[PDB]
């Protein structure tokens, strides 16, 4: 199709059939619920193109071969009522956003814009308007989509609208009524002072504001911009206090400022790290080198509640986005590595899965449910980690919704306004910590993403793109590689109020003013205002400065990475603020700073304390075995699986502790662990601590035990120092809700003033949303949540090889219980009490700060001698869950008893007070007890008995037996959660095959079976010569893991170079040089238009590079790997490739869910060189993928490839055997399918990532006797000898 579209013509390509057997049933399911006669649907993609101008035919037959992708759907000729979806009119999806860099990376620049929608076509020949209308509301996202009638209804997509200009307020004219109307109008939200402020300013300047520098304003004074709460006076009770919260979070850092680095003056914090072997490639060589130096460590957690309550994916997606520009631009340049995720929602009340104490409130119209965010809002956080390239290890999930006694009498309370939170670490040379000065004259740059008007219902729904995130970072990293020579003067993240915040913020921070052109501003909405352009909040984009003569070199690397920039402005002496509109010919802003940033009055909060006064638990229908049941049902305290394997924990090779642990790779890690670099053992660490439900009772009680789980979480990582421990506070309430006040200064005073100073531990960065409640008509209700304190615990780590997980042995062993609660059992706000819909009396507290601390240097110590089995601390559930969850990663059983407790064994098996479980030698027990007693815990300490071979979970009193049952049956209740998640949210299917498998206790678990010695080095040889081949280690934008393959090959002694396709397309390098090639993992594009497409067919489509890879396929003796999104990238180069005619394809896993497992594989006879030796080897491998599944294109096709003998990595189960039950074969390939050679055997292609896992350190499970190299080591070892 092609019509006219204003100036240009839009292009209308029928795409592939989008929706699955499952999906299209579930359609259906879902209209007979709803009482819509529908007797069938069919969805197709359907993709429009707007061009400038003509295509030749050979033009159109590219773009029409780069719009075929996909899953080979079953296509039916349409049929029925046709409804299009789309994006809204006025928005552009990200999709668009890569699809057409696709497009124009393979020279089609005719191609304005590419977008896409889905034509379903629905047969229900017997339905009247209003069902119509509600069919269409079940086909689409009434926030983000819009339905059409005709396909021709696109073209309203790609409208484009002349400049608005300027608008001025009439103050002069009007008086202040004038900026009354406009705090209205413009949703301003101003308080009565600043419209005071602002009419004084205006009025002594003699002109009229425009609404730009109002909007500007009123957003850098919003609650979320100023923390007016965190920094205003306090009287609670008459007494006038003596500091702010903030103050009092600083005085952790005034107390404890060892080995803090930067703290309360960035975007982030800094501590000290290790001095280890930075590895990156030469600006000059191109080369992957290493570098000792030092790797200090950033840290940052943010929150995006209001967003997703809103629209959850792209709530959560940009909580993550955001939070990880904070991180990149720390100092002059940083680099992420891991992150962390948290979520806190009301009840799930999962379809046909209702649990006892779930009650519908009701909820506000227009937000979505607890379900929709635990649906979506996972999903959009791993979307933007997994595409941007970064790890999530660790992270918590409570949910929460109750009427309660609290502080404020019978009030429902929970989270309808979620908590969404969004953390990370990373890694930042010694010279860049900080910030540089900005010189008169400066170049101000925006790096990233053009405008779009998103910032400002709709206001609230954000969008993401990671792959344009991760092309700023590479600019990023260019730029710190360059150590001295760093362009980067100054840094800084664009977020709220967009540019009008962060450009201000900038040259306010160096001390400048700045003058801007705003037409010099990337745009992709022409429409949009002077207002819009200066203060939405589109994302991935950085503020910079940089100077003159330093812009030749950022164009180069920003070129080179395909990152858009742009300078818009220049650094003054005068601390002036202009914004000039080269269109208009006028000045849409003009203001002094010190008028722009002037400060309304102090904010003084007098407020008086309300204190619950708690009441007995009521045990009526309380039985130890039913809250055994009903305690493993709360997904607070149930497996998190449905929140773990959506989410890549791999890539970086940096990642040795995962929250999947041991050989049954169970979700019970209590700490996350990475190395520091690719060649030390030395890391960092990351632990979260909270206890929000506890707050309901007591507001310092609560905070105390988020540190002290904090603590707990990560006592079994060998550490050292307590004060190496750094802590981010982030204060979650319901600021002017009745003793809401009162309590977060209380809880504030708790830890910044005395828990945290007396333990040693610092507090050098935070945050707070302050406006935690939702009101609404149920026919007025409100749901407040408890005052709700995340910490977050992060660390050097001195070695990461003797951390400790929860794996129990079955080795003769004693397990012994740190009770820190020291008898008091409190059952008050724990999972107990709220399973049975209450709240109770009196909850859990640090009961003795001196023990705490103990505790830890205990632990320390413990860790440190290698006394240690395992460790598991105890939280939601209690020592019950605690004991439960060890028997479950350790698939055994235990025999336990608890009389030395108390006698009231509900309170010692379900209080949640601080502490755990440690399993030791049984020779070591006299020993580990005597060295606790050193520490002051003797009387804290319980030997409870020891974990067994076999199913039986026992816990006895005495004769008596308190509890007996089959490990594996509390194994499957405590998974029914994420099961029932996995069944709603993927394929049924595979959602039933991995619930199923747990209930087979014979399964082994992950097993290795190796056909050669892991630890003989057969490249040596070669290595000692010095000669050292290169290897071209190809990545393309939107590529995320190419660092790791580089050092895979740099320890086999290749001499790994950094070959970006622009470096070939600009003949900066060329194949003709090189004897080995290695295509790269990540999300070239985003995977858009089909994962490695773009990239492959950006090849294919300029034929001097295309000709480049075909002779080098063609030469004798070169070698090539195709590793993940490489592997997907040359199997759609198969015409260039020798011996390959008979290669598969790889499209979206049967599950239809991006898998981040770790998976048997067992290594099959073919020709592949790299693989030589390893035949018949059966071991673990990373696996990252969401479009790994082998497809053919029939049974003729499969069988053919497997007679000629090419097939060679295949997935197996535990028990050994092929197979394609998930998630044991996590894609669904025939088979179990997953890796392939060629004919000759030089080129070989697969899904998992073996450069991963090279180290064993970086192997989730691993046999114990194993050394530094595990056995997929050997692939690079096999490359560099067949070189010779
Ligand atoms: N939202 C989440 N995203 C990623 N991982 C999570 C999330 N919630 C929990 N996890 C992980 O699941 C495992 C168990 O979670 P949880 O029981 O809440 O931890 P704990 O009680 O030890 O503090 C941990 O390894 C944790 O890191
Ligand atoms: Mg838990
Ligand atoms: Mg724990
Ligand atoms: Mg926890």
């Amino acid at each position: 199709g092609l019509v006219p579209r204003g100036s240009h013509m839009m292009e209308i390509l029928r795409g592939s059939p989008a929706l699955s057997a499952f999906r299209i049933n579930k359609l259906l399911a879902r209209f007979q619920a709803a009482n819509l006669q529908v007797h069938n649907i069919y969805a197709e993609y359907v993709h429009f193109a707007d061009l400038n101008a003509p295509l030749n035919d050979s033009e159109q037959a590219q773009l029409t071969r780069l719009l075929q992708y996909g899953p080979a759907l079953s296509s039916h000729t349409p049929a029925g009522k046709l409804l299009l979806v789309t994006p809204r009119p006025g928005t552009i999806s990200p999709w668009s956003s890569k699809a057409t860099d696709i497009a124009h990376n393979c020279g089609l620049q005719q191609v304005d814009r590419l977008e896409r929608g889905v034509a379903y076509y629905i047969e229900a020949s017997t339905l009247t308007a209003e069902q119509w209308r509600q069919v269409a509301a079940e086909l689409h996202d009434r926030m983000m989509e819009t339905v059409f009638s005709s396909l021709t209804d696109a073209e309203k997509l790609f409208i484009h609208h002349q400049p608005a200009p300027v608008s001025s307020v009439d103050l002069l004219g009007e008086g202040r009524q004038a900026l009354i109307d406009a705090n209205l109008r413009l949703g301003l939200a101003l308080a009565e002072d600043e419209i005071d402020y602002l009419q004084e300013a205006f009025t002594k300047l003699g002109r009229n504001p425009n609404d730009i520098e109002l909007y500007m304003f009123a957003q850098a004074n919003s609650e979320h911009c100023r923390h007016k709460i965190f920094n205003a006076d306090w009287i609670i009770d008459g007494k006038p206090q003596p500091k702010s919260l903030f103050k009092m979070i600083k005085n952790t850092f005034e107390t404890t400022p060892d080995y803090v680095l930067s703290a309360y003056k960035d975007n982030a914090a800094v501590m000290e790290g290790s001095a280890v072997g930075r590895y990156f490639a030469d600006h000059n060589t191109g080369r992957y080198d290493f570098h000792q130096e030092p790797a200090h460590i950033l840290m940052k957690v943010e929150t995006h509640n209001h967003p997703t309550a809103i629209s959850p994916w792209p709530g959560a997606a940009t909580g993550s986005g955001g939070e990880i520009r904070d991180e990149g631009a720390t100092g002059r340049g940083a680099k992420p590595k891991a992150g962390l995720v948290g979520f806190s929602v009301s009840n799930l009340r999962i379809p046909g899965f209702e649990q006892p104490w779930e009650e519908d409130f009701g909820k506000p119209e227009r937000i979505v449910t607890a379900l929709d965010i635990m649906t979506e809002g996972p999903l959009g956080g791993a979307a933007f980690n997994n595409e941007f390239g970064r790890p999530a290890l660790t992270g918590y999930f409570r949910t929460y919704e109750e009427k309660v006694n609290s502080h404020n009498g019978e009030e429902l309370r929970g989270y309808h306004k979620p908590i969404m939170l969004a953390g990370g670490i990373g890694n930042i040379r010694a010279d860049h910590v900080q910030k540089g000065e900005i010189v008169v004259g400066a170049k101000l740059i925006v790096l990233g993403g053009p405008a779009m008007n998103i910032g400002l219902d709709f206001a609230s729904v954000q969008r993401d793109n990671p792959e344009m995130e991760r092309r700023c970072q590479e600019v990023i990293d260019r730029c710190w590689q360059l150590g001295d020579a760093n362009p980067i003067l100054f840094i800084h993240d664009v977020g709220a109020g967009g540019l009008s915040n962060a450009m201000p913020e900038l040259v306010s921070d160096g001390g400048r003013g700045g003058k801007f052109e705003l037409r010099d501003i990337l745009s992709d909405e022409p429409g949009m205002s002077p207002l819009e352009i200066w203060c939405n909040e589109s994302q991935e984009r950085y503020v910079l400065a940089v100077a003159a003569d330093q812009l030749p070199l950022f164009d180069e690397l920003c070129k080179r990475e395909r990152a858009p920039y742009a300078v818009i402005g220049d650094a003054t002496e005068e601390q002036h603020l202009s914004l000039h509109d080269n269109h208009f010919d006028n000045q849409p802003i003009d203001l002094p700073l010190d008028v722009l940033l002037g400060k309304t009055p102090k904010m003084t909060r007098d407020v008086q304390t309300l204190k619950a006064k708690g009441d007995a638990l009521n045990r009526a229908d309380i039985t130890i075995a039913d809250a055994v049941k009903r305690v493993l049902h709360l997904p607070t305290v149930a497996e998190k699986t449905f929140l773990v394997t959506i989410g890549d924990r791999t890539v970086t090779g940096m990642v040795a502790r995962d929250q999947m642990v041991g050989p049954w790779q169970v979700p019970v890690a209590d700490c996350a662990v990475t190395t520091a670099s690719l060649d030390s053992y030395y890391g960092e660490a990351m632990s979260i601590g909270e206890r929000a439900p506890v707050a309901l009772l007591d507001f310092a009680a609560s905070a105390r035990l988020a540190v002290g789980e904090a603590l707990t979480n990560i006592a079994a990582t060998q550490i050292g120092d307590i004060k190496r421990i750094k802590l981010s506070a982030n204060w979650m309430a319901a600021a002017g809700h009745p003793g809401e006040d009162a309590g977060l200064y209380d809880a504030v005073k708790a830890v910044g003033e005395e828990l945290c100073p007396q333990l040693g531990l610092t507090i050098p960065v935070g945050k707070d949303s302050m406006s935690m409640k939702t009101r609404w008509q149920e026919g007025q209700r409100e749901m407040t949540s408890p005052l709700s304190l995340v910490i977050s615990a992060f660390a050097r780590v001195e070695d990461v090889r003797h951390t400790l997980t929860p794996q129990l042995s079955t080795e003769d062993n004693a397990l012994l219980l740190i009770d820190l609660g020291k008898g008091h059992n409190a059952l008050g706000a724990t999972a107990l009490a709220q399973v049975y819909r209450q709240l109770g009396d009196k909850p859990a507290d640090v009961r003795d700060v001196a023990q705490l601390k103990g505790f830890y240097d205990a632990m320390q110590a413990l860790v440190a001698a290698r006394k240690l089995l395992a460790w598991h601390d105890r939280s939601d559930g209690g020592l019950l869950v605690t004991l439960a969850e060890m028997a479950f990663a350790g698939h055994c059983g235990v025999q336990v008893d608890i009389a030395a407790l108390g006698d009231d064994h509900l309170a010692a098996l379900f209080n949640e007070e601080l502490g755990g479980v440690i399993q030791v030698r049984a020779e070591d027990r006299d020993a580990v007890e005597a060295l606790l007693a050193q520490y002051g815990l003797a009387d804290c300490v319980h030997y409870l008995g020891q974990a067994l071979a076999g199913d039986r979970f026992v816990i006895t009193a005495n004769d008596q037996t308190v509890f007996s049952e089959s490990r594996t049956t509390l194994r499957v209740w405590w998974a029914e959660t994420t099961w029932q998640m996995q069944r709603l949210r993927d394929n049924p299917q595979c959602a039933d095959q991995e619930h199923e498998a747990k209930a087979n206790d014979t399964d082994p678990g992950l097993n290795v079976k190796l056909s050669f010695d892991i630890n003989e080095d057969i490249a040596a040889p070669y290595i000692a010569t010095g000669a050292r081949p290169k290897v071209a280690v190809l990545r393309e934008q939107g590529v995320n893991s190419h660092v790791e393959m580089a050092a895979a090959f740099h320890r086999a002694g290749f001499d790994a170079i950094d070959v970006h396709m622009s470096d070939l397309l600009g003949g900066r390098i060329g194949l003709g040089n090189f004897h080995a090639l290695v295509a790269c993992g990540g999300f070239s594009y985003g995977d858009v238009l089909g994962a490695g497409e773009g990239w492959a067919k950006s090849i294919l489509f300029n034929h001097r590079v295309r000709d480049e890879f075909e002779t080098f396929f063609h030469r004798p003796q070169t070698l090539a790997l195709g590793v993940c999104n490489g592997c997907q990238m040359m199997s759609n180069l198969r015409e260039l490739i020798p011996g390959s005619e008979l290669w598969p394809r790889f499209v979206r896993n049967h599950s239809d869910r991006f898998e981040a497992r770790f998976s048997l594989v067992e290594v099959t006879q073919s020709p592949s060189l790299l693989l030589q030796g390893m035949v018949g080897s059966q071991m673990p491998i990373a696996v990252s993928h969401g479009e790994g599944r082998v497809e053919v294109r029939d049974d003729a096709h499969l069988a053919a490839l497997e007679s000629k003998g090419l097939v060679a990595l295949r997935y197996v189960d535990n028990f050994g055997k092929v197979t394609e039950t998930y998630p044991a074969n996590p894609n669904g390939s025939p088979n179990g399918i997953t890796a392939v050679t060629t004919e000759n055997g030089r080129v070989t292609i697969m899904m998992p990532h073996p450069e991963r896992v090279f180290r064993t350190v970086a192997n989730s499970w691993h046999p114990e006797n194993w050394g530094e190299d595990s056995p997929w080591m050997r692939i690079f070892r096999n490359a560099r000898k067949q070189l010779g």
